[PDB]
């Protein structure tokens, strides 16, 4: 099922040139959107950093990791492997805080490397996602605009009033760049 995205990428993310790159920013940060909407989230974070990884954090109720009744894999995991995101990455991370603990799982081409495993403990709740776009499908390229980033976090913030929305640059630590959106 997943192998069907890595062939035929652009049926489920539309081109893999520069605008589907951007799209998979969109799509993590458009989940991390509905849990604001759900009323749980209303931090969200987006960086990009050395090598073009893309970060994104939210403090939501964090994706869900009890072992979800059917095959015996936590809910997480079977979410992240149908995720079209992970799919087209090369290398995704997932951390998940719940329940106090800081949950952990690691993928390549949406594959993942291990079990999920409990790696920390936490007083906060929510989601970390940090996925590096996979070069053999993004040829053309795999760096990520600022600007266009930026825009649409803007946008994305007046959409949802309330909730902070911050983008940072750190692609280059000598020269780091971040702005933040929150509306009223
Ligand atoms: C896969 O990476 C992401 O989409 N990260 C953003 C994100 C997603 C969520 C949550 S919390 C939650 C949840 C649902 C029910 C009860 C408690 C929490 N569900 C999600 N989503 C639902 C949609 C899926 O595609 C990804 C996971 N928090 N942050």
């Amino acid at each position: 099922g997943l192998e069907a995205v890595r062939k035929r990428p652009g049926m489920y993310i539309g081109s893999t040139s520069e605008r589907g790159l951007h799209h998979l920013v969109w799509e993590i940060v458009d989940n991390s959107i509905d849990e604001a909407l759900a009323g749980y989230a209303n931090q969200i974070e987006v960086v990009i950093e050395k090598d073009n990884w893309i970060k994104v954090t939210d403090n939501g109720r964090g994706i869900p990791v009890d072992i979800q009744e059917k095959m015996g894999r936590p809910a997480v995991e079977v979410i992240l492997t149908s995720s079209v995101v992970n799919a087209l990455s090369q290398d995704l991370e997932v951390y998940v805080h719940r329940n106090e603990t800081i949950y952990h799982q690691a993928y390549k081409k949406g594959v993942p490397q291990f079990d999920l495993k409990e790696v920390g403990t936490t007083d906060k709740t929510g989601t970390v996602i940090r996925f590096k776009a996979d070069g053999e499908i993004f040829t053309e390229t795999t760096v990520y605009n600022y600007e266009t980033l930026q825009q649409r976090i803007r946008e994305l913030a007046f959409l949802n009033k309330g909730i902070q929305i911050t983008l940072r640059d750190e692609r280059d630590e000598e020269n780091v760049r971040e702005d933040s959106y929150h509306y009223e």
